């Protein structure tokens, strides 16, 4: 019972293709004020490596697949991301790494709050200080 | 001079690829209430063919590309969306179509507001008419 | 008439996906001895800017989109593809671009022959010239 | 020793974006016959699930990623390919599967030999059988 969660998404499917709406405090858990998305992804070269206090997350996989590492401070589950209908909501206190993105992969995030470099914990070890 | 802007958007490039971050009343014009995206496009299956009177957009293609038509009632502009590190602001009482998708082209779009099937015009006449 | 063909594939389509197969001497007419493909692609970095006087090629869009420029010395014709389903046989003796490249889009090439650097024209007024004997 | 092979192959990189060439008898250990690729995949929707006793492959991922399951009568051995850099060799008398494809992704397959569907075998039980003759 870690603070996140698999959001499956409703489509509308037509002769047109499919088209997916999420909206502030109903698919969304939260009042989206940014979004930022990751993209020219490579295998080799993983991201993230951080935890945040207050900001809470939905990463939706654009393009391609990757493995998000969650951690709470005790046991880690990996989730693999591989299709545009399934979002990851990361909540409070959470370290995730974004690893095996498959060569340009495209990863969509959407955020609870404003980009704010201070409250961002880079060091696994502060991390596990600020938990306990 | 429509109400419409191209947005070329600021990306932190690196080793692990690119990072491109969009917020609140900054690099959007607007409040994002809602995103929604288009995937499983077809070149020969056009989309959109209507208009708002209230509802600004920013459109970001996020894979392949597509011809945006927008029109304000008289002369109409074609916009071709191909690259992820460019948006385009659709604002008020803006016919639009989206044509020649890429097959499995996925567009991106964050709304000022909530979905409200009923300020959807999808009769260009009734359009024409409320634009004069 | 010039050296082209929009060629329409079949496509075994089930709810795993689609399938399109391309044989020597069937869809293809001449002998696959080469195959490349070009990826990480921009709108703003055209390609090709070449002619041979001998190689034949199948172009196929796999991801993305982006607009052949084929010129036999008369007027540019632009052919756009942006589906996997349809291919581009382009024959002897024909300059090509490839530009508007849809970002990261790849574009497979079925070639009639081994790689030659000697074959190749790269310059269209040496083009021009060669197809003015 | 399973009979796989993992290519790495070189890419011509610029501005422009990178280019891969396989020629025959060269980066491709056979005479290309036949290409086929397939797209429109699903991660719940795998493909594959079959053996060919003369037929020679090289896999290759355009788009996205796949797991690819081979088995030649003893354990799955699961090679992932994530990277368009990256080819599979599957040689003779080789079960193999596709599973957990990214969504849209795209497989590329270079084939040594002209479809035959009487040479596929799509039962793994018939493929043991044969494997212990
Ligand atoms: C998320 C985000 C990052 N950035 C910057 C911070 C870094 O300099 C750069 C890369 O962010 P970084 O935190 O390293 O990315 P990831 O989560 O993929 O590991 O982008 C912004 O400017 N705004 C944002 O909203
Ligand atoms: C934009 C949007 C559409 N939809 C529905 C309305 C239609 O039944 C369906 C397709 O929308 P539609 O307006 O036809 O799409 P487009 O702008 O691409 O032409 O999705 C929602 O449920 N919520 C939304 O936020
Ligand atoms: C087509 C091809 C190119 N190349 C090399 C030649 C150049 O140095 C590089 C780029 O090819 P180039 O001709 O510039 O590509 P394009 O037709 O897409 O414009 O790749 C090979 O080595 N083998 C091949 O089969
Ligand atoms: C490989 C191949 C398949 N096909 C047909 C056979 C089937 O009816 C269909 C799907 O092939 P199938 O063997 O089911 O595909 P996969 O190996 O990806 O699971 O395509 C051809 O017609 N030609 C070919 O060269
Ligand atoms: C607690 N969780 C299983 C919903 C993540
Ligand atoms: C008026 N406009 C040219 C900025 C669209």
């Amino acid at each position: 019972h870690m603070d996140y969660k698999i959001l499956n998404f409703d489509a509308k499917n037509d002769n047109r293709g499919s088209l997916i709406a999420l909206e502030n405090l109903k698919e969304i858990p939260f009042e989206i004020k940014r979004i930022y998305y990751i993209y020219d992804t490579k295998p080799d070269f993983p991201r993230g490596a951080h935890a945040h206090k207050e900001l809470e997350q939905v990463l939706i996989m654009m393009d391609g697949s990757c493995e998000i590492v969650l951690n709470d401070g005790r046991n880690d589950k990996s989730i693999i991301l591989n299709r545009p209908n399934i979002g990851l909501f990361i909540g409070k206190n959470m370290w995730r790494e974004m690893r095996n993105f498959s060569y340009g992969a495209k990863l969509l995030v959407l955020a609870s709050d404003f980009y704010n470099e201070n409250e961002y914990i880079r060091d696994y070890d502060e991390f596990l200080r600020m938990v306990n």
